[PDB]
């Protein structure tokens, strides 16, 4: 039997589709090395794994607050960049724990069935609205989310006003059916469960794409930038920094942004991809202005205090 050389925790569902299609097969067939995508990736998890030294993922796809927790707690070894060279990709996604190998919008999106005229930020957080809707899980995305559903225009949001947020989140509690990962938005899209949900932009028009009749919008959308990052005590670190040599090259960049909705880091890779898919992009301009992008410098520093709350608020308000 083959034991996997190379471990690498993601998201699931079509976005970990995705990465197996651009990423994780390709680098498989040209190193000759078993690649192996799992799920659970996330601060908590990393945290855990990393401590217990009982260390399991070899790469891991960390959004960027989730990657900010994880270098604040030490989880991640440095980026060897005497092996990952890809100069296409700005000195900013190039950090000292980890490269920024996509941009992701989150969206608000909706069933046509149920709303054939689409829905607004304001509308997802009016009670007078009805509707299931799901949020995300943690309290990233979900507050900003919020408080632009409030009216803060989305270049006001930071720092963020969290007891607005929670109070506006609050309005419509009784009407959310949860508070839920992305392959579960996802499913519950493509089932037809839900009417109005906040996720990323690939799994919204995967969806669209299997035949879910949904639409979305930009407005009050939030963009953030997802790492290839290695944990502390990674079995095979020197295999993880060769995939992610690999991974961020323009091929294998634009290879994702063909399959799934979600934009590169490596400048070269929009040379290699066609003039229409970037209107579907966080950057484009006309998607860009009318939400934020996530600011990683204040969820490093409040993270903690605002997940002890988020804890305490999902734990008293959830009902499903
Ligand atoms: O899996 C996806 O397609 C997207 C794309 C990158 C990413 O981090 N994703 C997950 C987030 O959209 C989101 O589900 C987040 O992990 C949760 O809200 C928990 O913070």
């Amino acid at each position: 039997h083959m034991m996997a050389d190379l471990v690498i925790s993601s998201y699931g569902g079509s976005f970990q589709d995705a990465q197996t299609k651009a990423y994780f097969d390709p680098y498989a067939k040209a190193s000759g090395v078993k690649v192996t995508g799992t799920t659970g990736t996330g601060y908590a998890k990393v945290k855990a794994m990393v401590e217990s030294g009982n260390v399991t993922w070899d790469v891991i796809s960390a959004e960027s607050p989730a990657f900010a927790s994880e270098v604040k707690d030490g989880l991640l070894e440095p980026i060897d960049y005497s092996v990952v060279k890809a100069d296409n990709v700005p000195e900013n996604f190039r950090t000292k724990y980890g490269v920024g190998y996509m941009v992701f919008g989150t969206n608000l999106a909706w069933n046509k069935d149920k709303f054939p005229n689409g829905v607004t930020p304001a509308q997802f957080f009016d009670p007078n609205v009805k509707g299931r809707r799901v949020l995300p899980s943690d309290a990233t995305y979900s507050l900003e989310f919020a408080l632009m559903g409030d009216g803060v225009k989305p270049a006001d949001l930071y720092p963020l006003d969290v007891k607005r947020a929670l109070k506006v989140i609050d309005r419509v509690k009784d009407q959310v059916i949860g508070y839920k990962g992305a392959s579960d938005i996802q499913a519950l899209m493509q089932q037809g469960e839900a009417d109005i949900v906040y996720a990323g932009t690939g799994r919204i028009k995967n969806a669209i794409k299997a035949g879910a009749n949904w639409s979305y919008s930009w407005e009050g959308a939030l963009a953030d930038t997802e790492y290839w990052a290695v944990p502390k005590g990674a079995p095979h670190a020197a295999e993880a920094m060769k995939f992610i040599n690999f991974a961020v090259q323009a091929e294998p960049q634009a290879e994702l942004t063909r399959v799934i909705a979600y934009g590169p880091t490596n400048v070269d890779a929009l040379r290699l991809l066609d003039p229409a898919v970037a209107k579907d992009l966080p950057s484009y301009p006309a998607n860009a202005k009318l939400g934020a992008v996530l600011n990683s410098k204040w969820w490093n520093d409040n993270y903690d205090a605002v997940k002890a709350e988020w804890t305490t608020y999902i734990m008293q308000h959830h009902h499903h």
